[PDB]
């Protein structure tokens, strides 16, 4: 539940989310408010839908990835750090969070996907993704797999699908390019075709999860894993001598990993935005704190410059270091959501036999991102604004329906053809005189969406419009 004065944070499962509750136990004693830290499954899928309602969490922990479309929708807060506290943070950190230069989230930390060996099983790791196969042969013998690493997810298969030159999108002009995909082209092409040659040839199987492969590690199973920082605590309990190093690299070219910063948003929501200011800023990110999550499960590089120096020492971070420079990091555009599912599935249909490669990535890129910027593209911008919160679908049929009722209205009124833009405020108070209907109708206990009000939104911009008409009829009279 989400109530005044008790904080309520998410935070994905594989995280240190038992340090982060750490935290909040040095917060609720010196402050006297409780916190409570939640890891449910798909959360970064639920907070869009619960966001809405109003009863999602105060604080949202998710890569910054996921932060676009959430600060489009208006989800989250507006981040206002004194700039003393901007500049203990990276000022690259800074910049993965920002949506149409506003801070919406805090960065935590910088995660970047690393070549996890065994150092007993391999004296020396591989350093082409090519030289791979030839282990598996020897290790096959010995009765153990060269790689094992979760095919289900495709964070894992994009650093080698990037390699040879996959492209998530085109960057040019300081702004993210959503006509521009590179999935499908011939560098990405190769990637993918590599990987499924490994479960062609049987060196990878085509169904292995995080589970799988994780266990499959701390067991001495397989000797190569790839993985991220808050994977190192599970293997320190194990037995394991690992080793922690660079990404192979495909055709000559070094793994491209994508690289994800850890951020805490705020809920807009939320009554509570001025303790989850407080408990993210003199709680969260300062030394203690960080050392505090970081002990459950590693974060990697952080984004605390002070706890940073410490931190890089660790061969393991200045190695996940040395990949995230190899690597891009991830745009924030609400498209990438729909990016990522988009790929997810070609993927495993190239895994599974369900379609070939390059079927596979053409559909991936075949696909229609959706965009509020180019529907909207027509629209008075001060509408536009209001208009990104709705969901694509219902976008639709508002403009739909919008549309026809200008189309109407100039209809019954030969001297004035309307510009969209004449109209904006007849339609921002009709929007708005929408949602408080939905409201009235929501007590009463009738629960109606924008497709089931289609109607009534028609009306009301019609009504709204004749009244303006009025206005200007009386207003022309001596
Ligand atoms: O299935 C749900 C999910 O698919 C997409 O998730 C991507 C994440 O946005 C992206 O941040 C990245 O997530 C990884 C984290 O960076 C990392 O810290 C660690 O926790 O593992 C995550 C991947 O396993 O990659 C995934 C896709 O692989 C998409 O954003 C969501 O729309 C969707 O909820």
């Amino acid at each position: 539940k989400i109530e005044e004065g008790k904080l309520v944070i998410w935070i994905n499962g594989d995280k240190g989310y038992n340090g982060l509750a750490e935290v909040g136990k040095k917060f609720e004693k010196d402050t006297g408010i409780k916190v409570t830290v939640e890891h449910p499954d798909k959360l970064e899928e639920k907070f869009p839908q619960v966001a809405a309602t109003g009863d999602g969490p105060d604080i949202i922990f998710w890569a910054h990835d996921r932060f676009g479309g959430y600060a489009q929708s208006g989800l989250l807060a507006e981040i206002t750090p004194d700039k003393a506290f901007q500049d203990k943070l990276y000022p690259f950190t800074w910049d993965a969070v920002r949506y149409n230069g506003k801070l919406i989230a805090y960065p935590i930390a910088v995660e970047a996907l690393s070549l996890i060996y065994n150092k007993d099983l391999l004296p020396n790791p591989p350093k082409t993704w090519e030289e791979i196969p030839a282990l598996d042969k020897e290790l096959k013998a010995k009765g153990k797999s060269a790689l094992m690493f979760n095919l289900q997810e495709p964070y894992f298969t994009w650093p080698l699908i990037a390699a040879d030159g996959g492209y998530a999108f085109k960057y040019e002009n300081g702004k993210y390019d959503i006509k521009d995909v590179g999935v499908d082209n011939a560098g990405a092409k190769a990637g993918l075709t590599f990987l499924v040659d490994l479960i062609k040839n049987k060196h990878m199987n085509a169904d292995t999860d995080y589970s799988i492969a994780e266990a499959a590690f701390n067991k001495g199973e397989t000797a190569m894993t790839i993985n991220g920082p808050w994977a190192w605590s599970n293997i320190d309990t194990s037995k394991v001598n690992y080793g922690v190093t660079v990404l192979p690299t495909f055709k000559g070219q070094p793994s491209k990993p994508f690289v994800g910063v850890l951020s805490a948003g705020i809920n807009a929501a939320s009554p509570n935005k001025e303790l989850a200011k407080e408990f993210l800023e003199n709680y969260l990110l300062t030394d203690e704190g960080l050392e505090a999550v970081n002990k459950d499960k590693p974060l990697g590089a952080v984004a605390l410059k002070s706890y940073e120096e410490e931190l890089a020492k660790d061969p393991r971070i200045a190695a996940t270091m040395e990949n995230a420079q190899k690597g891009e990091i991830m745009p924030n555009i609400p498209q990438m959501s729909a990016f990522w599912y988009a790929v997810r599935t070609a993927v495993i249909n190239a895994a599974s036999g369900r379609q070939t490669v390059d079927e596979a990535l053409k559909d991936a890129q075949t696909h229609n991102f959706d965009d509020k910027e180019m529907l909207l593209q027509e629209f008075p911008e001060q509408l536009t604004n209001y208009l990104l919160k709705y969901d694509y679908r219902d976008l639709e049929i508002i403009k739909a329906v919008i549309l026809k009722a200008k189309k109407s209205f100039n209809s019954r009124h030969e001297d004035m053809h309307y510009m969209l833009e004449d109209i904006e405020d007849e339609i921002l108070t009709s929007l708005k005189r929408l949602k408080k209907a939905i409201h009235d109708r929501g007590v009463k206990g009738q629960k109606e969406t924008i497709k089931s009000m289609q109607a009534y939104l028609m009306q009301t911009i019609l009504t709204e419009l004749e009244e303006t008409h009025a206005l200007y009829m009386r207003r022309k009279n001596m």
